[PDB]
C-alpha cells in the first residue's frame, strides 16, 4: 500500500483541474488492471494549492512528507516546482515533473524526471520543418518573457543557415494584438511561427480572422502540442497553411479508448462554445501526467521490496530508498499514450520521442508525416514520391 | 549557505525569522531569490535583492525591492548606443540562457530597424571559446556584444 | 444584387472562404446595407459600397 503526493492548482470552479482529474483516472485505471500491480493498491493525497506561492507549495510538500508519500507530483509553475524540486533533492524522495520549466545549469540536482518533451529537440524539429518549406524570412511570435529559451535553439539556427528572425512580442492580452496584426501586415510577414497555449492560439486565430490574415500566402507553424484540440471549422475552407505536432499518439485504438473513456468522465464538466475550442479532448499535461503515473507504477513493479516511511522537514536525513528507485525510474521503456517513454541519463529529460507532423487540409487537420531525434524528418507524403 | 539549496535558503530564513530581524538581504541567486520572495511575501517581512533575477510577470509579489538595476532599461541604453554607433551587423554572445530574457528589445531590435542580428552561444567550458572565436573570424563579424 | 439577408449569409461564407482581403471590393444593390453587422468585417481591407 503506497501513497502519492499529488499537488494541483485549485480554481473555486465546479469541476477540479484536468491534472487532478488525470491524476484520479490514472490511479483508478491501474488499480483496476490486475495486470499492473498485482499484490500492491495505490492510494493517493492530492492538495490544492494557489497561484505561485512556492513557499505554500513548500509547506504542503512538508505535510505530504511527513504524511510520507512513495513519490510526489509537482506542480506547472516554475517557482513551486523549483522549490518542490529542491525539498525532494534534498529529502531523497522522487520529484515527478509534468509542465516544462527553465532549468540552470548550475544546479546539482538529481531527483527529478520531466516527462515534457524538451524544448531543444522540438525547436531542432521546427528547424527541420521550416528547412523542409524553404522559408527565409520568418516571423517567430512569442508570449512571454519565458518563451524564448523554449526557441533558444532557432534563435541561434540563422549562424549556421540563411534565415532571418523578425521576433515579436504578444503583448499582455490576446485580443490587444491587433496592432501587433498590422505591424505583421504593413511588413508583409507570411510565415508565423507561434509560440504559446492553445487558448492563446485561439484566440490569435480569431484576431487574425478579424484581421483577414488567413488567405493563401500565409503559413502558421505552431510549437504548441495542443493543435489537435483546436477547432479548425471556420478556418479549413479558408485555404490555408496551418502546421503543428501532435505528441499524443491517437492513430491506436487502444489510446483512443481510453481517451474515450476519459472523455466521457469529463462530460460533466461543461465546456465553454465562445473560446474556439472544442471539449472531450485529453490535453497534453493531463496525458503525461497519466503516463508518469503508468512509468512510476512500472518503476514500483521492480521493487518488491518497498516501503513509504514518515519524513521531517527539519532533517536533513534522506528516504532510504530514494537511490535504487530513482535507478528503476530512468531505465523505464513504458508505452504509454504520448508513444515510447526513455528519459535522458544525463538529465532526465524526455529528449527521445516520436512526433506526428500534423497539417491543415480542407479536409481538416491531418497527418502527413512522422519526426524522430535519430533519423529525422520522415514526411510520409513526401515520401510517397520516392524512385527505386 | 550552499549553492542554488532553496530548501536551505528556506530553512534559514526560517531561522532567522524565529529569532527575528527588520529586514532580509537576500541571496544573489535566483531559485533562492523566489524562495526567500515567497518567505517574505507570505510573511511580511522586508526583502531586498541586490541582484537581477529572472522575474516572472504572473507573480503577485510586491513585497521585494531590487537594487540591481532593471535589464530592459540597459537594454534600451544598449540599443541607443547601436544607433548611435550607425551598426549594421551585430553578433551577440551570451553565456547563461536567461541573457536572452536579459536582453530582450536587442533581439526584438531588427522588427523595428534596419539592424540585422545573428546571435552565438558561449558552451559550458570556459577555455572553449577558440571555436567561437575562430567562428567570429570566420564570419568577418566586427561588431560583438558580449 | 439579393435580400440584405442573403448579403449577410454571402458575407459570411466568404469571410469563412478567406474572401475578405485588400483585394475585394463588393458592391451591394440593395438599400439594407446599414442594416448589416460590419464588425467582424472591418480591420479587412475590403471595400463594402
Ligand atoms: C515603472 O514600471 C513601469 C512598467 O514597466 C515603467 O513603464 C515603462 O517605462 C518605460 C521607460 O522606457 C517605457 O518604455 C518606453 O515606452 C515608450 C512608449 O512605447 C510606445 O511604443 C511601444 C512599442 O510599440 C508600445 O508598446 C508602447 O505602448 C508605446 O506605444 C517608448 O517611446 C520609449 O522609447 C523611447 O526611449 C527609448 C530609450 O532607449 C528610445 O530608444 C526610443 O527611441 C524612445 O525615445 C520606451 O520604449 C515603457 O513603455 C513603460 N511601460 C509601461 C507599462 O508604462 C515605468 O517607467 C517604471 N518607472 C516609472 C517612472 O514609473
Ligand atoms: C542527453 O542530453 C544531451 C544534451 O542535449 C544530448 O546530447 C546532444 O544530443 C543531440 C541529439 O540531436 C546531439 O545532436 C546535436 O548536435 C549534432 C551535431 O552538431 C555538431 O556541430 C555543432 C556545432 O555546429 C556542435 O555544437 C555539436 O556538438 C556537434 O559537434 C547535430 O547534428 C544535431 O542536429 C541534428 O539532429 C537533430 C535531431 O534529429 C535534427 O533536428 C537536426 O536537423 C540535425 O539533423 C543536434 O544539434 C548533440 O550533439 C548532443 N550533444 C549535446 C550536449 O548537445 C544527448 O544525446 C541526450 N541523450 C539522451 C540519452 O537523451
Ligand atoms: C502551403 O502554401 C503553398 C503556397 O504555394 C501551397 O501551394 C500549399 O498547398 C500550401 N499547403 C498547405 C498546408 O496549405
Ligand atoms: C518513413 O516512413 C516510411 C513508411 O513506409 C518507412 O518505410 C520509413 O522507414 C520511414 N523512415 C524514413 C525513411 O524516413
Ligand atoms: C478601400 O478603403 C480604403 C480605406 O482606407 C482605401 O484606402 C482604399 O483606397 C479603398 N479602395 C481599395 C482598397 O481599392
Amino acid at each position: 500500500v503506497l501513497r502519492f503526493g499529488g499537488i494541483f492548482e485549485y480554481v473555486e470552479s465546479g469541476p477540479m483541474g484536468a491534472e487532478e482529474l488525470a491524476f484520479r483516472f490514472a490511479v483508478n485505471t491501474i488499480n483496476r488492471n490486475r495486470t499492473l500491480l498485482p499484490n500492491t493498491t495505490l492510494t493517493y493525497d492530492t492538495q490544492k494549492i494557489n497561484l505561485y506561492d512556492s513557499f505554500e507549495a513548500s509547506k504542503k510538500a512538508c505535510d505530504q512528507l511527513s504524511l510520507g508519500v512513495a513519490a510526489i507530483f509537482g506542480p506547472s509553475h516554475s517557482s513551486s516546482a523549483n522549490a518542490v524540486q529542491s525539498i525532494c533533492n534534498a529529502l531523497g524522495v522522487p520529484h515527478i515533473q509534468t509542465r516544462w520549466k527553465h532549468q540552470v545549469s548550475d544546479n546539482k540536482d538529481s531527483f527529478y524526471v520531466s516527462l515534457y518533451p524538451d524544448f531543444s529537440s522540438l525547436s531542432r524539429a521546427i528547424l527541420d520543418l521550416v528547412q523542409f518549406f524553404k522559408w527565409k524570412t520568418v516571423t517567430v511570435v512569442y508570449d512571454d518573457s519565458t518563451g524564448l529559451i523554449r526557441l533558444q535553439e532557432l534563435i541561434k539556427a540563422p549562424s549556421r543557415y540563411n534565415l532571418r528572425l523578425k521576433i515579436r512580442q504578444l503583448p499582455a492580452d490576446t485580443k490587444d494584438a491587433k496592432p501587433l496584426l498590422k505591424e505583421m501586415k504593413r511588413g508583409k510577414e507570411f510565415h508565423v511561427i507561434f509560440d504559446c497555449s492553445h487558448e492563446m492560439a485561439a484566440g490569435i486565430l480569431k484576431q487574425a480572422l478579424a484581421m483577414g490574415m488567413m488567405t493563401e500566402y500565409y503559413h502558421y507553424i505552431f510549437t504548441t502540442l495542443d493543435l489537435f484540440a483546436l477547432d479548425v471549422e471556420p478556418y479549413r475552407y479558408s485555404g490555408v497553411n496551418m502546421t503543428g505536432f501532435r505528441i499524443l499518439n491517437t492513430e491506436n485504438t487502444q489510446v483512443s479508448s481510453i481517451i474515450e473513456k476519459w472523455s466521457m468522465e469529463r462530460l460533466q464538466a461543461p465546456p465553454k462554445p465562445d473560446s474556439g475550442l472544442l471539449d472531450g479532448f485529453m490535453t497534453t499535461d493531463a496525458a503525461l501526467m497519466y503516463d508518469a503515473v503508468h512509468v512510476v507504477s512500472v518503476a514500483v513493479q521492480q521493487f518488491p521490496q518497498m516501503t513509504v516511511s514518515s519524513l521531517q522537514c527539519n532533517r536533513h536525513k534522506p528516504w532510504r530508498f530514494g537511490t535504487r528507485f530513482m535507478s528503476l525510474i530512468k531505465e523505464a521503456h513504458w508505452e504509454g499514450l504520448t508513444g515510447r517513454i526513455t528519459f535522458n541519463k544525463t538529465n532526465g529529460l524526455r529528449t527521445d520521442f516520436d512526433l506526428d507532423v500534423i497539417s491543415l487540409k480542407e479536409e481538416g487537420l491531418e497527418k502527413i508525416g512522422t519526426w524522430d531525434p535519430a533519423s529525422g524528418l520522415n514526411m510520409t507524403e513526401s515520401q510517397k514520391g520516392k524512385p527505386a
